[PDB]
């Protein structure tokens, strides 16, 4: 996150850590057993990371759990990052309290001019390269998809929307990818991508998660 701010422990409390042997992508637990990230996110060998804010100090409240199943869409393009959503079931269920936290699917899509907030472990720079070790917050208003597709030409699908500032200096960035935005206490959407980080006129975009609930709901009462 760039130009963002120090959220506070565990705030965030729905916010995952994706880890390979090293953090490279965040997620958002929707329920006991499962977390929503990016597809491109995607590997081999997850344990997911609850309850994190210092990522590289343990400070108590973690749950480390290993993947049993990850699921891409199924129509996941990895070219043009269109359905850029995946699903990352538990080997065993969380257990909720007030740091680990499960955030809410959206009955219906978030509006434009709407804050959302902007969570994860990515660079902080714009064009250095600085990782925390603290979770970072971001708010950011959802972008008129005119300004999104003008930003975007030919590259924003109608399952993208923008989050950000035209103007730069704020803006997710690399290693927050399959992170939440969250909207009026939804999942709205999901750090996708973006040219550069915090650069003008090239706000973040993100997974538009509105459109994906009945894929999320059939696939989490089938395995
Ligand atoms: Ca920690």
């Amino acid at each position: 996150i760039v130009g963002g701010y120090t959220c506070g422990a565990n705030t965030v409390p729905y916010q995952v850590s994706l880890n390979s042997g090293y953090h490279f992508c965040g997620g958002s637990l929707i329920n006991s057993q499962w977390v929503v990230s990016a597809a491109h996110c995607y590997k081999s060998g997850i344990q997911v990371r609850l309850g994190e804010d210092n990522i590289n100090v343990v400070e108590g409240n973690e749950q480390f759990i290993s993947a049993s199943k990850s699921i891409v869409h199924p129509s996941y393009n990895s070219n043009t990052l269109n359905n850029d959503i995946m699903l990352i079931k538990l080997k065993s269920a969380a257990s909720l309290n007030s740091r680990v936290a499960s955030i809410s699917l959206p009955t219906s899509c978030a509006s434009a001019g709407t804050q959302c907030l902007i969570s994860g472990w990515g660079n902080t720079k714009s064009s250095g390269t600085s990782y925390p070790d603290v979770l970072k917050c971001l708010k950011a208003p959802i972008l008129s998809d005119s300004s999104c597709k003008s930003a975007y030409p030919g590259q924003i699908t109608s399952n993208m929307f923008c989050a950000g500032y035209l103007e730069g200096g704020k803006d997710s960035c690399q290693g927050d990818s399959g992170g939440p935005v969250v909207c009026s206490g939804k999942l709205q959407g999901i750090v996708s991508w973006g040219s550069g980080c915090a650069q003008k006129n090239k706000p973040g975009v993100y997974t538009k998660v509105c459109n994906y609930v009945s894929w999320i709901k059939q696939t989490i009462a089938s395995n």
